[PDB]
């Protein structure tokens, strides 16, 4: 089926005392394989804030593990976001 899926993209890591000023786009992945039960709303693509500092910063768009699917491209790779000290 190699399914076009659009994802939400969610925030991992968000340095607590901090907030997203972005708002962060929809995600298209091009993937290899077949998959009838898996929830395209419950698939997220997501963006690891692990230890950023406040300002602006380009993140990698990585997709949460898919079973009997394989990633083969993701739009777009890179996001830019800006963080907030509280």
């Amino acid at each position: 089926r190699d399914p076009t899926l659009t994802l939400s993209l969610i925030a991992k890591n968000t340095p607590a005392n901090s907030m997203i000023m972005t708002k962060l786009p929809s995600v298209r992945v091009k993937t290899e394989g077949y998959n009838p039960s898996i929830n395209v709303n419950e698939l997220f693509a997501y963006v690891d804030l692990s230890g950023s500092e406040p300002g602006e910063h380009d993140y990698e768009v990585k997709v949460e593990p898919i079973p009997n699917i394989k990633i083969v491209e993701i739009s777009p790779r890179v996001v830019t976001l800006q963080l907030e000290h509280h």
